[PDB]
């Protein structure tokens, strides 16, 4: 029984506010702490993306459920999706909004449904179908996202590893900035935003959304590491083709079937935490990293 | 300079009967007529794609555009999307309503906006805006789908290389019969519902929507092909693959950079046609062939 492994990331943009970064840091802490105190105990590798991702929705420092950045029109639309490695099971949803949880609601496509995609209308009928609490707009929307909009008018993700070596991705996303109405990215479609896969491993992706799906970043990344190649290598090789290829940046994290993970990044910034033998290790800025106790 | 060639699908099915099989072969006829005329005029293979599939969204006979199957609600509910290989420019459409031509607004996406998926209320809006008109969806329901949907409760797609070196695909559907409310297929998500590249190929596929995302495999059949596999090899391993993995069946088209072409399916039927140096080559049945001459 192998020794689990969930890896954290949160947006991956530009230059962050140095006070700002403290709150980003106990975030990511955060995040990684619950997915791995669902490993803790034996928990699947499903399990925990998901407990992973919720927080850092319910956490308005993050651009995924409460911290959700605006649409074009002001308001809150959100994407996510989930993985099972394991027979590759899947659910999604594009285009939610007033409800708290998206990643939740893609678990709910995944397991409750024949299906694995829903959006817009019949995914706020399912949600409710689903007893899942609206909640007023007002409430994922933040003043600093209300600011960025202006400026501008003038993503999450988990992965994990169980003890029986099953792995997972899980992202989640409000968007883009000043974003079209009914815009989707690359977060809510399979191989693109994330993917999970027992014989590889699992990956989630940030980035400029529609440059990872034009070049389906995540099962890429993947192709690679069933090629030979390291969990680092293959991250080089797929970033940088989104990068040579569609003038596009972003950043990823992986975990592969042997529990080798990296977190790497072409953005400016790529915020990340992983949990690994008692041991949580954080960054935000590239070359410099830390490692504390998991009590 | 490339020869030009056109593939065209619909939709890996089951039997087909006789009374429909012969208004099936003309769809098909005209659709691949279409595309193959847009290449002999000096078109790109993005308009010859575009071409073929409004052709089959036009005719009731096929599952897109009018004729398309209804969901739950006995509504038409819609999904395509386009690809170049060029550059990987792209656009894509999901859960659209009332509309004639999902492909036709899936290309403006990619031309229009800085987006490359658009879904719902959101591509509602864009279409109006770009003028599309609004027709009763009334008039999308043929008395056929009508019969299917009450009996139930108790896709197309081509690939073009054109005269400059082009690859393209595009892909339409209406989805599975009495699929829940914004169920959302492969058929607007890149990777799974066909991909264009134009150093390695472009495939367009077909069959159960959500196994076709879980094995990605459009981009699925690209990798084999990246690996030296032939064509054909490339769609059987991938074909190969969904079907034990997930327990899927469909099929697909494919066509490589240098003008090498298939269809391959794994369910009992698929319509097909191609046309390439002259001739048109015509399917729905395992090497039911028959390959004519055309004007
Ligand atoms: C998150 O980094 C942005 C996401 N990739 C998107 O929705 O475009
Ligand atoms: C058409 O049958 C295929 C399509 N992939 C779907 O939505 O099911
Ligand atoms: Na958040
Ligand atoms: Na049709």
């Amino acid at each position: 029984h192998m020794n689990p492994i969930v890896v954290v990331h949160g947006g991956g943009a530009g230059p962050i506010s140095k006070d700002r970064k403290e709150r980003v840091h106990q975030g990511m802490v955060r995040a990684a702490t619950v997915g791995y105190g669902i490993l803790r105990e034996g928990g699947s590798a499903v399990d925990a993306v998901e407990g992973a991702v919720v927080a850092l929705e319910d956490d308005p420092e993050f651009n995924a459920g409460c911290g959700s950045v605006l649409n074009t029109n002001g308001e809150v639309e959100m994407d996510a999706s989930i993985m099972d490695g394991k027979d590759l099971s899947a659910g999604a949803v594009s285009a939610v909004q007033c409800i708290a949880n998206p990643i939740k609601l893609a678990r709910l496509v995944m397991e409750k449904t024949p299906h694995c995609f829903l959006t817009d209308q019949g995914a706020a009928q399912f949600a409710a179908a689903m007893g899942v609490p609206e909640i007023p707009g007002e409430k994922l929307v933040t003043e600093r996202n209300k600011k960025r909009l202006e400026k501008e008018k003038h993503t999450v993700g988990a992965v994990a590893l169980d003890c029986k070596g099953n792995v997972a991705y899980a992202t989640s996303t409000g968007g883009i900035v000043n974003k079209m109405v009914g815009r989707v990215g690359d977060s809510p479609c399979l191989g693109a935003g994330g993917y999970a896969d027992n014989d590889i491993g699992a990956v989630s992706t940030t980035g400029h959304g529609e440059s990872i799906l034009k070049v389906n970043l995540a099962r890429l990344t993947l192709f690679h590491i069933e090629q030979g190649k390291t969990v680092e290598e293959a991250a080089d090789l797929s970033l940088g083709y989104m990068k040579s290829r569609v003038k596009g940046l972003g950043g990823l994290i992986v975990v592969s079937k042997t529990g080798d993970w990296v977190a790497k990044w072409t953005s400016t910034s790529m915020p990340w935490a992983a949990a690994k033998d008692g041991k949580l290790h954080f960054g935000i800025d590239p070359d410099d990293t830390t490692i504390t106790d998991l009590p």
